[PDB]
């Protein structure tokens, strides 16, 4: 019945357009959020613990901060040793000064030396916030209505963003970021989804690649934002602000029409259907289960597949990261570079999908990143102008794989009975994310060009497994337990 509803009013609309652009705006802030953490507190030029009669001659003699560690400079970067007056001498922990003037989170933190790791410590505690804010965010949006999720998690993120602008100290910075990560995490996944389920089933892929197009676009925005604006603060800010004006959408994006059709109210459907049209014209569900998403045969192998293919994707570009190093000789054209390379993968992905299917191009990227890192392992040393091509087909067939998987995520999995599989996928593609450093470093002490070599192996065999998946075209979106009948 739903389907000849979308034939009298549905496909591509006026109203239906404004509401695409309004969550592919909330796709490029989520783009913003995930991205803009490598770039604030980059490591400062120069940092040095001073002494207190050293502070003391410097304000009496007036030293520049640049000659200050000019003479100061112990050893022969940031020295880990001072000089005490009060000679060889042992290190410092208090009183450091930075000759940046830039200002980082480094900075205000005092993450050096042995401190310094948790600077990427704060990198793990975000992505450990997302695993969990997908893993809660779930079952919170299925048991309510995913638009007000979707309002309640813009809430979350803009409060989170404003206090982390201020935060005072490291633990309650930890933490709020923490907690802001799980609302960034909530508001990704309802407006994927929402904005997947308004769409009918014919541009589905539209939608879905160019939202993709979106975030690709965030990415690339961000070094302007990055660079016209020193402060931190104002880049924290400024990342955070647009959820403000999101939560403001309100009466202007409705809920999604098919979710709210359950049996459960029926009459506010048809309420919202006439609405949209204006002049151009079971058991209720609950809460989900565990068991359930887990339960028969089908459903439990794609699942596993596809947690699978979610955490191959990300320890696989966390591990080519490394050795793609800087390109151009600097961070902002380096990062720039990377963004707008993005977009014509992408755009392959759009018309590859629109000409056969989903499941080729998937297979086809995953086995090209696993190829050209395997070879980026095994070559031979030089090439050095030509150390930079390569691994970086790799990074575009991981980009690549990350946003079809994500469609095929979005599409297999039963809107009405949805557990959000597609966020616990995703936690787990987190969970791959938190634990890569250390397994890396593990590879890597045995022998070097070890890992790549093992992610090599990991993403051929995730190419030959994601063949198994159906990848029905046309079929629209399952409803209910119908999933098990697509095959
Ligand atoms: C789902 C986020 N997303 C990613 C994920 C990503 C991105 C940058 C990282 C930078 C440093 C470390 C990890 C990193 N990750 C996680 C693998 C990668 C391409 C994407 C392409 C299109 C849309 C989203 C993408």
């Amino acid at each position: 019945s739903f389907d000849e509803a979308l034939q009298r009013v549905g496909e591509f609309g006026r109203f239906q357009r404004r509401v695409f652009l309004l969550l592919c705006l909330t796709g490029v802030t989520f783009a913003f959020l995930f991205v803009g953490v490598v770039f604030l507190g980059t490591q400062p030029d120069h940092y040095w613990c001073r002494g207190p009669s050293a502070a003391a001659l410097a304000e009496r003699c007036g030293w520049s901060p640049e000659e200050e560690w000019n003479r100061t400079a112990p050893a022969s970067r940031g020295r880990c040793q001072r000089y005490l007056l009060e000679a060889p001498l042992v290190p410092c922990r208090g009183g450091w000064r930075y000759a940046q003037a830039h200002s980082t989170i480094v900075s205000e933190f005092d993450l050096v030396c042995v401190n310094a790791w948790m600077l990427d410590l704060t990198q793990a505690i975000l992505n450990l916030g997302f695993l969990t804010g997908a893993f809660t965010l779930g079952y919170a949006a299925d048991r309510y209505g995913r638009i007000v999720i979707y309002l309640l998690s813009c809430l979350g993120v803009g409060v989170t963003g404003v206090v982390v602008a201020f935060a005072p100290n490291f633990p309650v910075f930890v933490i709020f970021r923490f907690l802001q990560g799980v609302f960034g995490k909530g508001t990704w996944m309802t407006c994927y989804v929402i904005v997947t389920e308004i769409v009918g089933s014919k541009q589905r892929r539209i939608v879905g690649i160019v939202i993709q197009m979106f975030f690709t676009l965030g990415i690339i925005i961000l070094p302007g934002i990055a660079y016209f604006i020193p402060n931190w603060q104002g880049i924290q800010l400024a990342i955070t602000l647009p959820s403000f004006l999101f939560l403001l959408y309100y009466w202007v994006v409705p809920e999604s029409p098919r979710w709210l059709i359950t049996r459960k109210k029926g009459d506010k459907a048809l309420q919202i259907l006439r609405r949209i049209a204006k002049c151009n014209g079971d058991e209720e569900v609950s809460n989900p289960s565990f068991l359930d998403l887990v339960r028969t045969p089908q459903m439990r192998k794609c699942t596993l597949i596809l947690m699978f293919a979610w955490f191959t994707s990300a320890v696989v570009y966390q591990g080519l990261v490394m050795r793609l190093g800087i390109i151009g000789g600097n961070l902002y054209i380096d990062f720039f570079i990377s963004g707008v390379v993005e977009l014509p993968g992408a755009l392959l992905i759009l018309l590859t999908i629109e000409r056969l299917g989903r499941r080729l191009p998937f297979a086809a990227s995953n086995i090209v990143a696993g190829v050209a890192c395997l070879v980026t392992a095994f070559l031979p040393e030089g090439i050095a102008w030509l150390r930079t091509t390569v691994a970086t087909l790799g990074r575009l067939g991981i980009t690549m794989a990350f946003e079809i998987v994500y469609l095929v995520n979005s599409e297999l999995y039963p809107t009405t009975l949805r557990n959000f599989g597609v966020s616990l996928c995703s936690g787990l593609c987190d969970f791959g994310g938190i634990i890569a450093p250390f397994l890396l470093f593990r590879l890597a002490a045995v022998w070097l060009e070890l890992p790549l070599i093992i992610f090599g192996i990991l993403a051929s065999i995730c190419g030959g497994l994601v063949m198994l998946l159906p990848e029905t075209k046309g079929i629209a979106l399952p409803e209910t337990v119908d999933d098990v009948e697509k095959l």
